[PDB]
């Protein structure tokens, strides 16, 4: 569905009610616990969200932009097309970006449902390309977007990303973009819904200086030493005198929320069978998620150049980063206009601001126990809490919480709401989780535990339960690499449920942030070790060793293959003792080949997303040595990506990118 329409307060008007905000917030969730807290046998239901970008390709120009214009699509699929949708088990949502589509299945999945995720991709993916033939056939009769198509690619990140020539806008720069006041974003980068804009406009206020990402570059043989995108500028003060003040010699410079935000990825929802279960499945997620998302990379690229790095988190972190100077423990770089490093914090709030260590979007900071293997020292780095939210969740008498449960909150809620609208600042705490709603969806971590609404007392069977979001995976380009991911992790949550009585996975939570810095490095999955859990049969073993991904994907002792996927197979049936015996069975020959490319880009065998980006890059004729993606490297890029999209082996791309078993056999199968 659409985002429902309201006025939104600008930063400086909204900040009086943080307070208000959080109080009643707190309220809504005490209330979802007095109601919900007690379901059960909740079943496993499941989906995958997907993120797109509608791309331009110019083929005259040889010019691939993105395109913001034919965003009416989404009103559209969620009005008179909304029976296509329905019809097809499908639904679309507005995301970040002008240029994105976000789609979902309009059902969960119940438990295993073999090849019906790549199904349902496929038809979201046709629902949109049909949709832009038609915006093709209607352009073509009014002389609007002459030699332009438009084709929807699952990018993790637009290679070009403010560069000169990105949008299919003549001349975005004739007026200002005073939401974000970006250097290299025009503000039509950002969804017309109020919210967007509004975000934008907030943290930059909040933060009193744009939002700042740098992000090492690849050190090639004649890539310059600072980067010359940079300009100087008099639209906007003091965001055009910040630039030359953040930016680092040898990093891409980036600063506005449309760099990370306007990025996309894969996202899993498992439902729990009840809120004891969902925090034993939470706290097990923990460290797979800097493992995935190592092991996922697709981002080797922003703004046009190389870096030295192939995955997005670290830059959507950066940006909504809303830390103050004072909040991130350093000097403003501009002290005339960023007051004591204060940004727009309230004066009659500045005493009780907190050192925070981590951007409101970053890893899971704490695990929320509750289970027999949990112990409170596996929390072991700095966490600030909101005192009062504690006290409240501890003591109060609709739903007093554990501790460890009451601290997660209490650590969500040392943020302010960055977008609340004026309709909504009275709500009826009983029926509305719209407040709660405000900081849980404006805390981004690799996990996010769900809490249902106040409608959903266990008698109401098909009401949404415990829930527990899966948030690393970077988004692939073909829908076969995206179901397999999704079936991958399906597969993980159901071993993990299956057999929470032995499975312990605890370990120290800051060996868990050190695995998110190094699966962010440039191949990662293909020579770094990470901590992983020596063994996981065995109650109060906390012991980690370094690991490749290779190992941990394969290791008898505690690889994800022995003993996740395979054990969980077993027990299911599908196989008797191996998960490669499933290349001969009739039923489910196509998870065979969804594993076998796991297994084989988890060993090296085949290149991430990420690696084949940075390969095609490197060897194009047109590459200059000086890391640099020049139009014309884009446009083929994408080329290939459309081709490999669309399993198009004319120029043998798929075969290098898969492999030829799996090409062919892609080509050669479609799912059912
Ligand atoms: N694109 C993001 C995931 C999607 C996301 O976090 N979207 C933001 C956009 S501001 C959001 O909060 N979406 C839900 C909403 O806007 O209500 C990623 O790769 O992590």
């Amino acid at each position: 569905g659409l985002l429902a329409l309201g006025t939104p307060l600008q930063w400086f008007e909204s900040r009086t009610y943080n307070e208000h905000i959080r109080d009643e917030g707190i309220e809504q969730l005490l209330y979802i616990f007095q109601a919900a807290g007690k379901r059960d046998n909740d079943p496993l239901f499941w989906g995958d969200e997907l993120e797109y970008m509608v791309v331009d390709f110019d083929d005259k120009e040889r010019n691939s932009m993105l395109d913001v214009c034919h965003d009416k699509i989404l009103t559209e699929l969620n009005m008179e097309d909304s029976s296509l949708c329905e019809a097809n088990d499908v639904s679309f949502h507005p995301e970040y970006g002008r240029y994105m589509l976000e789609a979902t299945p309009a059902s969960p999945y119940l438990n295993y449902v073999g090849s019906y995720v790549e199904v349902n991709m496929q038809k979201r993916r046709a629902i949109a390309e049909y949709k832009l033939s038609e915006y093709a056939r209607q352009d073509s009769k009014n002389n609007l977007h002459v030699g332009s198509r438009s084709v929807p690619l699952t990018l993790t990140v637009f290679p070009r990303m403010g560069c000169p020539d990105f949008i299919n806008i003549k001349d975005p720069w004739n007026h200002k973009n005073a939401a974000s006041r970006s250097l290299f974003l025009p503000d039509e980068v950002i969804n017309r819904h109020v919210r967007f804009p509004n975000l934008t406009a907030s943290i930059r206020t909040r933060r009193g200086e744009k939002v700042c990402m740098n992000v090492p570059m690849y050190k090639d043989i004649a890539t310059p030493e600072t980067d010359d995108s940079i300009y100087d500028r008099d639209w906007f003060l003091p965001e055009d005198k910040e630039a030359k003040l953040a930016s680092k010699p040898g990093f891409i410079y980036m600063d506005s929320m449309g760099f990370g935000m306007g990025c996309s990825c894969l996202q899993v929802t498992f439902q729990a069978p009840n809120i004891n279960k969902a925090r034993y499945l939470y706290d097990a997620l923990v460290n797979f998620a800097p493992i995935m998302l190592a092991f996922s990379a697709a981002a080797p690229a922003f703004k046009g150049w190389l870096a030295d790095q192939d995955v997005r988190w670290n830059v959507i972190s950066g940006a909504v980063d809303d830390r103050t100077p004072k909040e991130r423990g350093v000097a403003p770089l501009l002290p005339k206009y960023n007051k004591n490093g204060f940004g727009g914090i309230a004066k009659d709030v500045q005493d009780k601001v907190l050192e925070i260590p981590k951007s409101r979007y970053s890893s899971v900071d704490l695990f929320l126990g509750g289970s027999k293997f949990f112990n409170r020292t596996y929390n072991d780095t700095n966490v600030p809490i909101n005192e009062k939210v504690l006290g409240r969740l501890l003591e109060n008498d609709k739903a007093p919480l554990d501790y460890d449960l009451a601290k997660h909150f209490a650590h969500l809620y040392i943020r302010d709401p960055v977008s609340t609208f004026e309709e909504l600042l009275n709500q009826d705490n009983k029926t509305s989780s719209n407040h709660f709603e405000n900081i849980q969806s404006t805390n981004w971590q690799t996990l996010r535990f769900k809490p249902p609404t106040q409608q959903a007392t266990p008698d109401k069977k098909d009401s949404p339960g415990w829930r527990v979001e899966f948030r690393p995976f970077e988004v692939q380009l073909l829908d076969f690499e995206n179901a397999a991911y999704s079936v991958l992790i399906y597969l993980i949550v159901d071993s993990i449920l299956t057999f929470s009585d032995n499975i312990n996975a605890y370990i120290h939570m800051s060996k868990v942030w050190e695995n998110m810095k190094i699966a962010h490095h440039r191949d990662a999955i293909l020579f770094e070790k990470f901590h992983w859990k020596k063994s996981f049969r065995n109650d109060t073993d906390v012991e980690t060793e370094d690991y490749s991904i290779s190992e941990i994907f394969h290791n008898p002792e505690n690889g994800i293959f022995p003993q996740f996927v395979t054990p969980i197979l077993c027990q299911k049936g599908f196989v008797t003792k191996d998960w490669k015996e499933l290349k001969h069975s009739s039923k489910h020959e196509r998870l065979y080949y969804y594993l076998k490319l796991i297994s084989d880009r988890a060993s090296g065998e085949l290149p991430t997303t990420a690696k084949f980006f940075r390969n095609f890059v490197l060897q194009h004729p047109d590459y200059k040595h000086d890391s640099k993606i020049s139009k014309s490297i884009n446009y083929d890029l994408l080329s290939t990506c459309d081709r490999l999209t669309h399993l198009d082996d004319s120029k043998g791309e798929l075969t290098s990118f898969l492999g030829a078993e799996i090409a062919e056999y892609v080509k050669k199968n479609k799912p059912s």
